[PDB]
């Protein structure tokens, strides 16, 4: 059971620093509210909720779902109803859960291992550590812009951070080697490294809502969350019960009009670092991706459709898998073992406890609902929860990808390729068969990143197993995996595109559009809001709103049913404001592509250009620092001296 602390106790005191925004994030209490959608237009403004209403009931009427019985996709492209759109964004489902503490029991109750299953597992975990981490090419320590800095400043002024970054990168191996020897608190106070993550939580705008036949009425997705109980004990004792995303609440508080139908919005826990121990660790864990994303780009270097469906075309069978809770569930064994294996490739120790403590940290409790919260959970002092996978450490991106790809390519040998066991004997030969297998230049294939992937075979022996496979996923009765609950998805796609099979459901003849569903929820239920009390733009979490109309073409116009969803847009906008969507959209537009220029038409900008502009949360999951134009990353990010990162980085690797 976790040791628990109230915002009160020195304990968690000493994790807000001596001024008010640090004070003001302890403090900070429930905030619900209508979000600006768009300028001059609030998300639960009676005709932009009426638009939603029937553009909603239309589509999915007209375009009902074209989906396989193996979660392919043809026809229409369509892989569920639109009904995403009919949340009142700005309001959020109460109440949100409480971080686990512990995923020990939460793992064991799943039936998932508590550690390599067998040798040659553990090889080829252990082999990706090594592919993963070795042979580094320095870069500069990138900082988003307008980002926060949280335990103990809480400053997000660049300036600042850039200090605090190379602050960081200065007295890190002083710091790592303080808590080699059990010193934490030392190591805290002496450079803010250790303390806890600050749990905000983030906005899901488009969950689930479905129209049961019987009962004309809309339901929205259960989504369960764990009262504090539940959290500190890893599932011993609390209850584990669904939130209310029942809207009436709405109009009995602010008054506000609540249609048939709407709902609150999922709110997904976020986490966020204490800067001064991420800085070591992404001046790594950035390296460590460029490796990847070129090297080992077949399974892992994801841009253009085609970039997808080139690899796809060639495979003879094609399986879209899913991974229920990634986060909560990341073993807390595989960070050890990643530990383990960078100590014996030569890693300086002081480093790796720095990531050892980073992926143990305790996280501090905002505000889950109104009068819950402002809690510490675990003892900074000794540092040793299992939260799982922290949405904001500085590796976490990696951290799904080492886990989940070694997880699925065992699936692969385990149920399709046992032949190839024989080809991972001892260390070497793992790396070898890894380094192949990671380029696809094997019979069976993946492509990923981390929780999101596809798994391909070619022609060959385990073709016929991988159809089994395909098969035990469908049936969903047996976990193919020992590691985490894995299925197929219903509905295939990866990142962001979906997978449009045809009449012969073959990977072959199979292409890759873009998800319609997507674009809607771009557009009408967007994440954040316009932001206008924010005066520089690179600052807003939407800069430049308008651009992203200039991309539409080049990113949705692939979808069988792209040009009527842009007609009914506009006819269904028609009958609930009077003005034209593609008028109001290319106002928008116009408007926001001079603004840009003062920050820097659009002739050069690339179509994911725009995308970013227009939402850099998609540098977050979709993209990377590769896929933008140099010269449009300034806009969003500035780094810190490459002097500054190299001599660091010098003294980590061997
Ligand atoms: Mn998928």
């Amino acid at each position: 059971r976790a040791p628990a602390f109230p915002l009160s106790d020195i304990k968690a005191q000493m994790l807000f620093a001596n001024n008010i925004k640090a004070q003001q994030a302890s403090k900070r209490s429930f905030k619900e509210g209508a979000i600006e959608t768009y300028e001059g237009l609030l998300s639960v403004d009676p005709r932009f909720l009426s638009f939603k209403n029937e553009l909603s009931r239309y589509l999915t009427d007209h375009f009902p779902a074209n989906v396989d019985e193996y979660g392919r996709v043809y026809g229409n492209g369509v892989r569920t109803n639109f009904f995403g759109m009919r949340h009142m964004n700005g309001f959020p489902m109460i109440p949100a859960t409480w971080p686990l503490a512990s995923n020990l029991k939460k793992r064991a109750d799943a039936d998932l291992a508590d550690g390599p299953v067998s040798e040659r597992d553990n090889l080829l975990f252990r082999a990706a550590v090594r592919l993963m981490f070795s042979d580094l090419e320095p870069v500069p320590l990138k900082i988003r812009k307008g980002s926060s800095t949280c335990i103990p400043y809480f400053s997000n002024d660049m300036g600042t951070k850039i200090e605090i970054a190379e602050r960081a990168l200065e007295k890190a191996e002083e710091a790592g080697n303080l808590m080699l020897q059990g010193k934490f608190d030392d190591a805290y106070q002496l450079h803010q490294m250790g303390g806890a993550y600050y749990v905000v939580y983030r906005a899901q705008s488009t969950d689930a809502i479905t129209l049961d036949p019987k009962t004309g009425k809309f339901v929205s997705k259960d989504r369960m969350v764990a009262d504090f109980e539940y959290a500190v004990t890893g599932g011993e004792q609390g209850s584990l019960f669904a939130a209310s995303k029942d809207a009436s609440r709405l109009k009995e508080q602010y008054g506000i009009d609540v249609p048939d139908g709407f709902f609150c919005e999922r709110r997904r826990t976020a986490m966020g670092g204490p800067f001064a121990l991420n800085a070591p660790i992404m001046a790594v864990a950035q390296p460590v991706r460029n490796k990847i994303y070129s090297k080992y780009a077949y399974t892992f270097h994801h841009t253009t459709r085609l970039n997808k469906e080139e690899k796809v075309k060639e495979w003879s069978l094609c399986v879209a898998t899913d991974v229920s809770d990634h986060d909560t569930f990341w073993p807390g064994w595989l960070r050890d073992l990643i530990c383990d294996e960078l100590l014996n490739m030569g890693y300086a120790p002081w480093w790796v406890k720095l990531f050892e403590t980073s992926l143990k940290l305790p996280v501090y409790v905002g505000a889950p609902a109104p009068e819950q919260g402002h809690t510490l959970l675990g003892d900074p002092s000794n540092p040793d929860l299992e939260v799982g996978l922290s949405s904001g450490q500085g590796a976490t991106d990696l951290m799904g990808t080492l886990l989940m790809s070694i997880t699925y390519l065992v699936m692969q040998l385990d149920h399709t390729a046992p032949h190839l066991n024989s080809r991972i004997k001892d260390m070497p030969s793992a790396c070898r068969f890894l380094d192949s297998y990671w380029q696809g230049h094997e019979e069976i294939r993946q492509i990923s990143k981390s929780d999101d992937a596809m798994l391909g075979w070619t022609k060959g022996r385990a073709l016929v197993g991988g159809h089994r496979l395909f098969e035990m996923l469908k049936e969903g009765k047996v976990n193919p995996s020992p590691y985490m609950k894995i299925s197929y998805q219903h509905g295939g796609a990866f990142l962001g595109d979906i997978l449009l099979y045809d009449s012969r459901r073959e990977p072959g003849s199979a292409i890759f559009v873009g998800n319609i569903n997507s674009m809607l929820n771009n557009q009408f239920s967007p994440e954040y809001g316009v932001q206008s009390g924010v005066r520089d733009r690179s600052k807003r979490k939407r800069p430049f709103p308008g651009l992203a109309w200039a991309s539409m073409k080049d990113t949705y116009g692939a979808c069988p049913i792209y040009s009527d969803v842009l007609e009914a847009i506009e006819r269904c906008w028609w009958n609930a404001f009077g003005e034209s969507y593609r008028a109001y959209r290319e106002d928008m537009l116009k408007r926001d592509t001079l603004e840009l220029s003062r920050y820097v038409g659009l002739a050069e900008l690339t179509p994911i250009d725009l995308e970013v502009l227009a939402d850099p949360n998609k540098l977050q999951y979709k993209w990377t620092e590769a896929d933008v134009s140099a010269n449009i990353h300034e806009v969003l990010m500035h780094g810190v001296s490459v002097e500054k990162t190299e001599r660091f980085l010098r003294s980590v690797m061997p």
